[PDB]
């Protein structure tokens, strides 16, 4: 209930997926951009050139002086495309906008993933210091105890000294787990990406299920067509097809035509007058008939980025099946691993209940059954620890999984 | 012998291999776009402009309108080369596609390394697994045994709970072996990059030489000719002075030459009648007498790179130096580690010998014998992590060396 | 003290420093190159043209071939500024080369936090060293005094084998020690970056204080005023809203100012004849009224990179603060741990004494005084793990907080 709070404020407040969706507005930027040029790029011109032989002559100078300026509309070297060249790189931006459509969406799977596995972290955390502070007090307990039975003469130094050495390593155990807590703490709070979120996550753990315990993994072919990364290569090489198209293109005759329409005259005075509004058409074909590799070997180059995307597809296609089953073996062996450490942990815990009797039966001293309980402890904290470790693996599967 | 096989089928099928190929294909294209620039470049040129200083009169219109239809070739801005700057780009080029082989090399080698490592740690892993799996088997016959002892009565529930938790902690270590050998064996799939890579492995291990078990590590001044990636930083070094020879050039002036030769007529009709044949030739030395920076920052912006570049190949030799003196050090410390294992396998044996013995001389019942199965079995198993860790710092040194 | 000389060892010769201090040195080429593009590019153009529409007529030919020679200084298109994109992007070059500044600072901080963490490895690796030296000796005594023990009969040969595991275990842990302790001299020596550095380097530890215990964290506006990474961070946002200022003015009409001067001739003899001192002085007013997203998409696309880089600028501010936060937590769990192992420590010295006073009586066997002995050693060498842990720790803090 509270991963999904989290979540929510992760997603509306980390910086990371603010910079990703920033991405995403950029990809459809440049998008935009390419696809202008498809579109006819007409400008307004006013130029005026003075070009004369002789020197001076400023400011309608006296002399042979032609000063024409041209003032009006300029089509900018439009492109007619006959297979498209331009077009080829419009849907080559559009390509490369939806792959990082796919990019930021695993972006955020993986924000996700990480986040529930810091909140993961933390309860296992919050756990482990419930069970290693009680098992420094008990710690405590008996070296106080083995205190009196020295400081009655009968007990050893000795004993004193290793029940004292026995505190110190619980001491530092307890060091150890609350810098562990700490860290996990810090972590969720720079994954939500607000100063406050020390007040969103609860101060205690719980026993409550968190995340689905079983998920079946389905086919390979699913997961082709489910995951993020791989539709992100799966555009990528799309794009690189379109650049092959591109280059392909640039092979042919290109033909641009050079529109201009306004006014022109010898003498500023009269650029407002009748009779000047003149134009000015230009279509030209261009066409390498000897490129000498300057056409050719960027097809070349076209088409083996394009098998570098298709070489890429695949590994990142391998990729993911080998996380998806590492994912699984490791979710299969941790639910074995667990049922064999609660075992362990029922075990400690009969050990617990014979002990205890023997104890207020009058057979066996406080230190038996404090040791007892220190080793029961040992046995719950070590069970947490499979315990949130087989959580984050299953974390981990969710996330392979898109 | 495997391994030989395993390593073909990488090379032959690795996802991320044939994308260092497809590197090197694009890296010799980019080589070939620069050197074509050296060579003419020449386009047939059809234009056709129509231009007029008053509005309408289209489609031969009634007005004074100038009308030129250009037809043919076109050398299109020759830059006639004094100090070679496209020279200079050219062998640029050449040192990028140079030290992109040397990289992609290095990339092969360092993949015949994942393998060989992989490989390895899957065969330690099935030999874990036998260990573990016998370890296991002592444990629930110990066991039963205990479980025995406690119906008849000579055993408290205390040593049965005992013997319930060992058993357990048995089960979690087989669990944890289990998880590592899928993870290898996933791992090893995904480095020969084919789906059939579970058929071209042993599904059991053999206890055979697999990789020359000394190597001499040379001279300081062999590890700089031999090691792909030092290679690689050398021909971007000399990358970098070519750059600098190119921006040194662009100092200098330009020498370009344009040219046309083709027909010219005021209207359609007269394109391809007699007496058009026009031709051009324009040499141009353009020299900016006063940069401004526009052509000197160039070249600091040049020479700054090419010491960047020095301090790039000093670092990855002293990379390189601390990678072939750490794979030293471990072989050397491994050796002398994995002496020390066996000689503890070997004593962990003879007591093994001794308590049977005993155990079949009648003087220690059976549980006695477990536990010395046990603690052979666990400096058996300690034994067989120190060597596959050995063998995979043999393959780190061979990596190294290159 | 020698802390001091290894860093300035390492800024004088580390090759990554000297990478980022050449990458200084680019940015300042590269902002030279920006600023250049405010005053005036002049170039001395000399340019003859040959042109007529029959064929041959080559060297004076029988024609009417046109030979324009432009010989002389000429203005390459200034562009005057209503709104300063050129000194919009000389703003964002030097924004760059700021940002560049305080990342090669920042990569500074972080070699001289490598260098004292290496450092700091060594010498707890040289302790350690000591240590287990000390106890393999230890052990040694006792398989020998064992292995007498059994030569006269008093033990049975499990307790040989037993003592020859022990110190087979310890030879093991040797090994392991020292390996690391190479692995750390190698470390140091890359970090320094010269073939003598191992020369520089003490071969003994020592106990005195070598880092600043206590460091004060301050608020979090003064790490955010100080850590290089944030100001680099900072700086780049800066870049970002010149660039968009950039895309802004794009939007506006744009003024070039196209001259020459120098001689025009219909023949090469008289180019430097008198009378041909020619000139042009040309406007052009470049304005596209129409843009069809070619600017407006630029435009977003400068908005949508400075909210990026906006992004990019809170999310390392909470890196920090999570570095920050880690390393203080760090800090003080590892204050308290190093105080508990300390007590731990002087508890097993205290047990030694007392076994010693007892093995000097006569009561104990030399065994259990060569067992006190090495449980002391080995308590005494996890705390030199912990005293380490904690410097580098305080390494850390101090990195962080810049």
């Amino acid at each position: 209930a509270d991963l999904r709070r989290a979540v929510d404020t992760a997603l509306s407040n980390n910086r990371s997926l603010r910079q990703a969706l920033l991405d995403i507005e950029a990809a459809r930027a440049q998008y935009r951009i390419q696809r202008a040029d498809r579109l006819p790029s007409i400008n307004a011109n006013a130029s005026g050139n003075r070009q004369r032989l002789p020197a001076d002559l400023s400011q309608t100078g006296r002399s042979e002086v032609t000063s024409n300026y041209q003032v009006g509309l300029g089509l900018a070297e439009y492109e007619v495309d006959l297979f498209g060249r331009v077009r080829n790189l419009s849907e080559a931006a559009l390509e490369t906008y939806l792959a990082t459509e796919e990019a930021t969406r695993a972006t955020q799977i993986s924000l996700v993933a990480e986040v529930i596995q810091a909140y993961l972290t933390r309860d296992g955390a919050l756990r482990r210091m419930a069970l290693v502070e009680q098992t420094l007090d008990s710690r405590m307990a008996s070296l106080e105890l083995v205190s009196q039975r020295r400081a009655a003469g009968a007990a050893t130094a000795l004993d004193y000294q290793e029940a004292v050495g026995l505190a110190e390593q619980a001491r530092a155990e307890r060091e150890s787990t609350e810098r562990q807590l700490r860290q996990a703490d810090n972590a969720l709070v720079l994954l939500l990406g607000t100063p406050d979120a020390a007040r969103l996550l609860p101060a205690t753990p719980r026993d409550d299920l968190m995340v689905l315990q079983d998920i079946a993994p389905g086919t390979s072919s699913e997961l082709i067509e489910r995951r993020p990364d791989i539709l992100a290569s799966e555009h990528r090489l799309k794009a690189r097809n379109a650049d092959i198209g591109a280059a392909r293109a640039a092979f042919f005759p290109r033909i641009s035509l050079t529109g201009s329409v306004g006014s022109s005259s010898a003498e500023l005075s009269g650029l407002f007058d009748g009779g000047s509004r003149a134009w000015s058409f230009a279509p030209t074909l261009s066409l390498p008939i000897f490129a000498g590799g300057r056409n050719r070997a960027n097809l070349d180059l076209a088409e083996v980025r394009q098998d570098a995307a298709v070489a890429d597809y695949e590994g990142t296609i391998q990729t993911a099946f080998r996380e998806v089953a590492d994912a699984l073996a490791a979710t299969d062996t941790l639910r074995r691993e667990e049922a064999a450490r609660q075992a362990l942990a029922g075990s400690s815990e009969a050990a617990m209940a014979l002990a205890k009797a023997r104890y207020e039966g009058g057979v066996d001293d406080y230190l038996r059954y404090l040791d007892a309980q220190r080793s029961t402890f040992s046995n719950q904290t070590t069970l947490i620890q499979i315990s949130t470790e087989r959580q984050i693996a299953l974390v981990d599967l969710f996330r392979s999984l898109g």
